[PDB]
């Protein structure tokens, strides 16, 4: 009968759905740091350029970190379908604030509103995909391969459509323009899953036991009580500026994961043999996060290189945050017919981990080409950017398929969860990361900050390469 390239058609409303989020989402990257450079230059935010950039690094950190808790919020206390819901409204609503005639003010708000509204959507959209295929359907892996197309499809655009309104009509209309696209993203989404999804999506799968209400109410409070004791004693200390509190954002995204990770390797339970799965994920894990610092800062560092190092004189400059979804959606349909093709003697996945990463690097090392050559004071040619990108993307598709796969093939059955969200906290905390270097940045220190990141991130290919044939062992 009638599909969805083959698939059920409830994918094309969750198709609609993520590609007009991913709209909205990438479309305020593409113009949200500008924005703040421009309030700047009006006095209106009384912050530094490389603040701002930390801002949109911590931004993006915090992010990832709600993605792995809305998942829980959902098959345990309001169901699949109403997060994906209500996580939609409070993304339309943090783009709405920005569009309002506001300044500053209604940065912290806009923020906090995409923060929850993402955590909630994002990972429920893909749980509600796989509720499309009964179990022993192999057409699952073709259609989640179409949903992330949509994906790729709707952060293509974005830059191109809101970055040329924003030339055309101000920040206010542009902004207005990325929570039209989550609009249209609800209407799809409510219409559409009224008739095609299925109704036990509406409640928890999984909901809380009477006995469990009690400790998890006391979890949360004791983690909100303790985070906030810490900001309190901050200002009576005197750490209460804005630089502060994104270190202190910093740190709790970063000790997420190395307190799991200590909490892993400690126990007795475990045994010997599993208990050195998770020392050899430990090399692995450090390298997705220092990918994904590379990946991230495309939207800050190259960002502000591609406004203030290239004669783009013709088109506007968010328009090259269009390159990243660009590479992604030519290189999937050669890399589709490569694994399957490639029978004879196919890399390892920790291998996939190391190339990856050196192409990440790569992409750095060529960034540093042009400011050595030319000087650092007139504009180069935009090809240095669009090359720059064609490199950490290939580094993307060795990474990014395998990934999720290496952490579930060495996490023992004890650890199996919890060492899920370790590859998913890996693009936190590479954010996390990135939330410090960008200040580093800046016209003076550009050679030297690609130079020295980018050799960094081949050095540690090379290890991971050495460190290949002990971690596929143990799988
Ligand atoms: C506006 C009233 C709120 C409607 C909320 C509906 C909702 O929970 O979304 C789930 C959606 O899949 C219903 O088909
Ligand atoms: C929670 C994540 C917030 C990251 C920091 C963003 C922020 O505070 O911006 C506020 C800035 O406009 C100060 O006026
Ligand atoms: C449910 C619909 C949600 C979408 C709401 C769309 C809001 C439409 C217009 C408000 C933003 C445009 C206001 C433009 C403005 O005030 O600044 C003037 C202009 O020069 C700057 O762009
Ligand atoms: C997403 C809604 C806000 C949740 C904020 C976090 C607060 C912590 C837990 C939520 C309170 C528990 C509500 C669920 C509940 O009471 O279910 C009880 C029933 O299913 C079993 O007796
Ligand atoms: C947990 C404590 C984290 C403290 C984060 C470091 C900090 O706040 O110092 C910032 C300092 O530069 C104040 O301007
Ligand atoms: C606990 C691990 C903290 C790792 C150090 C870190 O994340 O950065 C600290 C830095 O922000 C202090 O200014
Ligand atoms: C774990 C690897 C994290 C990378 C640490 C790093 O590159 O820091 C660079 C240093 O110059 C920061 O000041
Ligand atoms: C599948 C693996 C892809 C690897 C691609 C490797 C590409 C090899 C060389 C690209 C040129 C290296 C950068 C040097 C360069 O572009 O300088 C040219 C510049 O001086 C022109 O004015
Ligand atoms: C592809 C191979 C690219 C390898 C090295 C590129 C070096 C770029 C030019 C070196 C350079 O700028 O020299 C710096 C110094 O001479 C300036 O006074
Ligand atoms: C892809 C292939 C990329 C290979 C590029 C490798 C190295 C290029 C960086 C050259 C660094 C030159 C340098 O640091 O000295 C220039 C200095 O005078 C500017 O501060
Ligand atoms: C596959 C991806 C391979 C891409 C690797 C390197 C491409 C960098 C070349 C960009 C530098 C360049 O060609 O500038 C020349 C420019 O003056 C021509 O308009
Ligand atoms: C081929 C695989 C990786 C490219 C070789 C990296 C070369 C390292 C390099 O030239 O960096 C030099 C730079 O640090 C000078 O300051
Ligand atoms: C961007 C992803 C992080 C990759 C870092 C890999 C870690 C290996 C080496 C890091 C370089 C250490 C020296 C860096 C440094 O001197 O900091 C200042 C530098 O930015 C000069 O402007």
């Amino acid at each position: 009968g009638k599909t969805f390239f083959g698939q059920p058609l409830g994918l094309s409303t969750l198709f609609m759905t993520e590609m007009w989020e991913r709209f909205s989402y990438y479309g305020m990257r593409a113009i949200l740091l500008y924005y703040m450079w421009f309030l700047i230059s009006t006095g209106d935010l009384h912050i530094t350029r490389a603040t701002a950039a930390s801002i949109m690094a911590i931004y993006a950190s915090m992010v990832y970190l709600s993605g792995t808790i809305g998942g829980f919020v959902a098959d345990r206390i309001i169901g699949a379908r109403p997060a994906v819901f209500w996580g939609g409204v409070l993304i339309m609503l943090g783009h709405i604030v920005l569009a309002l005639p506001f300044g500053a003010s209604a940065l912290f708000g806009s923020i906090i509103l995409i923060i929850i509204g993402t955590g909630f959507l994002k990972p429920n959209v893909s749980t509600l995909v796989g509720t499309l295929y009964d179990e022993h359907d192999r057409r699952r892996d073709a259609g989640f391969s179409i949903f992330v197309f949509g994906i790729n499809l709707g952060a293509f655009i974005a830059p191109l459509i809101v970055g040329a309104a924003q030339e055309a009509a101000g920040y206010h209309v542009a902004f207005s323009l990325a929570a039209i696209g989550m609009f249209i993203g609800l209407l799809v989404y409510y219409f559409g899953g009224k008739k095609t999804l299925d109704p036990h999506y509406l409640r928890p799968t999984d909901p809380l036991a009477p006995e469990e209400v009690k400790p998890l109410l006391v979890k949360v409070s004791l983690a909100v009580a303790g985070f906030i004791a810490i900001i309190v004693v901050m200002n009576l200390v005197g750490w209460n500026s804005l630089p502060a509190y994104i270190n202190l954002l910093t740190i709790v995204a970063i000790a997420i994961p190395v307190f799991y990770f200590a909490w892993m390797i400690s126990s007795v339970k475990v045994t010997s043999t599993e208990h050195l799965r998770v020392v050899s994920y430990i090399p692995l894990f450090i390298a997705a996060v220092l990918f994904w610092a590379i990946e991230e800062q495309g939207s800050v560092v190259l960002a502000t290189f591609a406004a203030e190092r290239v004669d783009s004189s013709w088109f506007p400059v968010s328009w090259f945050q269009s390159l990243n979804p660009l590479f992604i959606m030519l290189y999937t349909p050669f890399f589709a017919w490569l694994w399957t093709a490639w029978k004879k003697n196919q890399p390892s996945s920790p291998t996939k981990f190391a190339v990856g990463l050196m192409f990440a690097g790569l992409s750095f090392l060529l960034m540093a080409i042009p400011g050595a050559l030319y000087g650092t004071s007139g504009k180069v040619s935009p090809l240095w950017l669009v090359g720059s990108w064609a490199l950490v993307i290939l580094g993307e598709m060795l990474i990014s398929p395998v990934g999720l796969s290496v952490t579930t093939k060495l996490a023992p059955k004890a650890f199996n969860s919890q060492m899920m969200s370790m590859w998913f906290l890996s693009s936190s905390v590479g954010s996390a990361l990135n939330a410090q270097l960008v200040t580093l940045y800046n016209a003076k220190s550009e050679v030297a900050y690609f130079s020295y990141f980018g050799l960094g991130s081949v050095v540690l290919g090379i290890v991971l390469v050495f460190l290949s044939k002990r971690i596929q062992g143990l799988m």
